[PDB]
């Protein structure tokens, strides 16, 4: 007999039940925690990818109350430059600011890049995001120990993990948040290339339960296709959500729009695709996503879905949302009924593309 | 661990078992209850949408023994006008009439629109349909209390809900029927935009069980794709069914037919689509449905399927249908076997479009 | 709570396990029982449809050791004529013959058509097939009683049923076989139009268990897409299988081949389609199936699959096949792995069309 | 009631959980056992098919540390010739060699072909692969007995089986490895034609458990679509994997590339297809697969996925991989999330084609 630990679910497998509500969606509060010490005025973080976040995206993210993580596929001096650009930036009331009244920013690092870390810290970065394919490893854990030993009060996010044991090891090493998601990313092939991963909803749930013991927030990273998924991710216990594909088609993301066969697009590619890495064995693809206009407008629709959700559940804030949330498991047939069905769409909605 | 209340099913997940029958389908009775006090000679209600029901559709609906609900996306004086048109309308033996021998009609209202309610009541409307995205809310419940306090004998339908607790709160507030369906509508994106909803078959079953305690009928609204679904909905305990997409392509629905690429259509759109509401965060889309001719002919095929169903089950009437009904859960493979399979359709059937 | 009797499976949901075998497929015996008194040299029956079986198909069926049922969508005098043509027909060693050494034939009848029955009996028909949408009804059961009372030794098949209770009622009325299948037919829309049916594998299993108590064979009718399905149907306990779509494209079936867009076809339609019945509420469609050549060649491939199957299981004959058979339930993913996958077919196989 | 032994899973139904890792993928060891006495420096075997393995493919396979099995669809003298070509062949450090320092090779045989066996043995073949549609049969078992009685120290692989009982019978007869897979092959139609088979992951698991009692390795043959599947197969307990479709499009496989509609391909067909066998009842199809270049490069990507996998699990070698492995069952929705989703691929990856 093979050891099957459980049957794991992801977003399309569950729904939230409506509950008694005394709140309208414009009234709910959506402030949350990025780390033990850093709060967000809204729970969205743009992914640390070279087709998603550099200074322009990071600036808008923080202006809107979230955060951008500057990717690390560039040399130390450039990444420092990108950070300083964000730091040096009534129209944006919910802006997410540091002590100097400057916009907050995150910056990605890898294993054993203490040089990069020194430079980013001196440049005034708010949080360092230590990302790896496998956060549950000696390499990553040694790096956390080295960083916290050298910078005891630097906010450090570490990822990516998918199990409770992984969350424990990272929290015990002293991280300020853990990032969850092995393989759910739109451009990610890890689960297919290696056969390894945990469906995202189950992964978040397992990791939150363990991380809560340390009061360490969980970041749910990857696999968000719609606003409803953000709601579900937050409802199950994640404190924030990290998004790549939904933000890659924006004005502010790196790169320019192009038109192919009468549609507008931008490139979007995984950091583990051959393209991004330049024989290599990739765990990501290079692709394109539809052009969707301003980051502002995209975030507005996403947050509106979250607001709507909390309204349906009766939650006044994210914490209240998490305690009230009840899920129902659905079937393939229920997924179809949930989507648009038996009607051809003639005017596309801003928040639902089929 | 995440709190999963249950695994919920919708229509495509179940079938009715055939049982011993002494009745032919032309002999079964299909009279039912719309509310505590209002009966239907057949269990179909046309949806309160600006692409489905105005006076023409409402008139035909009631003539055929059902009801139409005039939508509320128009000013008070127009909606009053639409109601009066229905009231002022041997060829139609099963017609559904009031005390004056006039056709019955429903008219939709929202939260805190008592002005609209006064006007509709004075115009002689038979039932007011208080619709909201979230019927299980203080807003809706306060409105019910205010309406029943002012008009103790006005038949009031309230919706939409999807849980037993929601049904209890509404029944205790004094409603005459509850309307069930969060997210199953063909043009509805609520479940995707907010992540909230309950698969329709499970939702009806849960709400009926609670509503029965008060002798309050349940209206199953949305997600009907075929005549079989109506049968299933009634069999599980709903007293009537509300239909949008299947009636939107009729002569009688508002709007005109147009031809696109050699097919005939009519527009059909959700009331929560951007189009219908005129930044906004929609929960519906704008679309088109095939043109299907007269309301008469469509209803004939639908009711024929219901009749056939009750025959197979051996039910002499809807009440008997509900007590005899036994379901079987099926699989994806069983759904395929159920549909047409392994043959290409060359002459389309009136009651089955693939 | 809704009364769900069980979770029902159909063919694509199961596989047979291989077992220890001392037999090759050319050595297994495939004789079986059509009814209590009539045996087949092979277990296939062609459906009683006006696009499948008239004299030519029936003749070939019996020559090959099976049976054809002449459809009843024609007047009494014509159907009598078709029967007499079969009766009046070393090249066909396994031929299925009566007392006169004439080919056996079946002929369909409906409720209260005793006139048709007298005429068919006098014409020398071997078995009368009383078919109805709902075999579990007073109409059908009264007809069985009337026929067995008048013709105590006439072999009577009655259908169609899908439950154990239905099988009991028919067996107690004195039928010689029961026919199983509500809604699995390729051209059938009953499950969608009325919401009523039982997935075919579960239906056979339930009915066999009850019918065995009376020593009454079960005929599994409808839903056969491939040779493997025949094997599964027989393995679960059915004594024979009735086939429409797989035989409709043959030389011998009524009608001529035509070519459309470079492919050859024949018409195939349900008896409850509008076309076949000539307002009406159909439970079938009119369609087309690929032209597949001779009945001989089609049956050869089908029987070869059965032979192969019994080989894999180690069965020396159908009875032995039924006692040895063990199933495994599979998943959607297992179904994909089972089919051809990840390769494009360039030369089509005679026994597998994708 | 029908006897359902279990619900069986295949590859797409499971994932491996990540665990704590102190190893990088370039450090894990991938040596394994082909049989009791023959080791591989890497766990891949090319299928014994006339579109996959003759001398050129076999030579490269062994050079890379695996093995090729020369197919038997040719006369004895030719197959002997192919074997001698392999035997007569620092650039290939991991090469898989015999006592003479010559490349190892396998050669396929059928039931009662002792003549072929004598010739292959005298030609110096390293392992004889006795393949049959049904390894669990008197024919196959008698052949094993005859071969081991005549050649007690000749390494004999026998297949194909799918049950624990089949594994027991073969191990007790004295085989050196068993080969597992009834019906999962890309070009295989056995499960559809006969209704018989076991989903590959369940089949391996069941057979390994029994074979381990004898210290007999299990070869998982067929159904491998991606590198992740190899990992999963090894993780569940198989000692090696046999591959057809993934190697059929290589330079080294028999046949030439051709271009059709702007894509490059090679033919790939089952040994039980009509084409390969030349009325016959096939259990395979003739098809085409994309041209993928050198065997070297394909194997590199496959092994890279395995290495990556073991890294994620923390396994230092295959044996350690097997003891650490924990699976999670996923849903259809989880499979979608696992694949690339919601992005159009613009530059294809070498190790992931959609
Ligand atoms: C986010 C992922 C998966 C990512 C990002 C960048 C590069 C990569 C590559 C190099 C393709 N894969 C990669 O680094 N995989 C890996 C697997 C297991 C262990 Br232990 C360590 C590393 C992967
Ligand atoms: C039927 C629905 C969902 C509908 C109909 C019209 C408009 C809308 C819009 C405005 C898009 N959505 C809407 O009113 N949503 C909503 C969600 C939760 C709570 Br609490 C209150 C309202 C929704
Ligand atoms: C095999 C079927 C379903 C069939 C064949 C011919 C005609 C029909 C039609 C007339 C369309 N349907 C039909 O006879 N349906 C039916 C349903 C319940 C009861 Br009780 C009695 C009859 C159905
Ligand atoms: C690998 C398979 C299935 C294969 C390979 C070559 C030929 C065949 C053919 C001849 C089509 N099938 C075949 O030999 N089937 C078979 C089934 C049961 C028993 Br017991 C014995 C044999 C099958
Ligand atoms: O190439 C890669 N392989 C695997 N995961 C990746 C790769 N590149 C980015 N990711 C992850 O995928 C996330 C984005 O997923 P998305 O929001 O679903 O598009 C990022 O935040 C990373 O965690
Ligand atoms: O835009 C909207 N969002 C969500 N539900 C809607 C919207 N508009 C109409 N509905 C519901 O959908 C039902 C029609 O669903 P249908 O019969 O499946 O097409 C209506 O009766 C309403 O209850
Ligand atoms: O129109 C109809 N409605 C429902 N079932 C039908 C109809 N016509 C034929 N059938 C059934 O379908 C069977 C053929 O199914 P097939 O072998 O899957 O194509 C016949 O033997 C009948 O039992
Ligand atoms: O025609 C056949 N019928 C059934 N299985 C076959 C046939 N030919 C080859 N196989 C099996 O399929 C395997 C290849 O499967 P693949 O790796 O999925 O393409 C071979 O190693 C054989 O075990
Ligand atoms: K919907
Ligand atoms: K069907
Ligand atoms: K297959
Ligand atoms: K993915």
């Amino acid at each position: 007999a093979m050891k099957i630990v459980k049957r794991a679910l992801t977003f399309e497998d569950v729904l939230l039940r409506p509950g008694y509500s005394e709140v309208l969606p414009k009234e709910v509060k959506i402030h949350t925690k990025l780390t033990k010490n850093i709060t967000l005025n809204m729970p969205l973080i743009s992914a640390a990818m070279d087709t998603v976040t550099e200074h322009r995206a990071a600036i808008m993210m923080a202006r809107l109350g979230g955060l951008g993580v500057i990717h690390k596929n560039m040399d130390i001096a450039s990444q420092v430059r990108e950070v300083k650009r964000v730091k040096k930036s009534k129209e944006y009331p919910d802006a997410n600011k540091d002590n100097f009244g400057r916009l907050r920013v995150g910056a990605a690092i890898g294993v054993g890049q203490m040089d990069r870390v020194d430079a980013l810290v001196e440049a005034g970065v708010d949080v360092v995001v230590l990302d790896s394919a496998h956060g549950h490893s000696k390499g990553i854990i040694d790096t956390v120990k080295a960083i916290k030993a050298k910078y005891p009060n630097l906010d450090l996010i570490a990822g990516n993990i998918a199990t409770a044991a992984a969350a424990k090891a990272l929290c015990e090493a002293g991280v300020d948040a853990v990032k969850v998601g092995i393989g759910p990313g739109s451009i990610c092939t890890t689960r297919i290339v290696s056969g390894v991963g945990v469906p995202q909803i189950s992964a978040i749930d397992e990791c939150v339960e363990e991380a809560n013991k340390f009061g360490v927030p969980v970041i749910a990273d990857g696999g968000i296709k719609y606003s409803g998924d953000i709601a579900k991710a937050l409802a199950v216990g994640a404190s924030s959500v990290m998004i790549g594909s939904l933000l890659a088609g924006t004005d502010e993301s790196p790169g320019e729009l192009f038109t192919y066969q009468g549609r507008q697009y931008k490139s979007y590619r995984g950091m583990g695709s051959l393209g991004a890495m330049q024989k290599l064995v990739p765990e990501g693809i290079e692709g394109r996503v539809p052009y969707v206009g301003s980051i502002r407008s995209v975030v507005h629709q996403l947050l509106g879905g979250l607001r709507s959700s909390m309204g349906y559940v009766g939650a006044k804030d994210i914490e209240d949302f998490q305690k009230r949330a009840e899920f129902v498991e659905i079937t393939t047939a229920g997924l179809k009924e949930s989507h648009v069905h038996d009607v051809t769409i003639t005017h596309e909605a801003p928040n639902y593309k089929v």
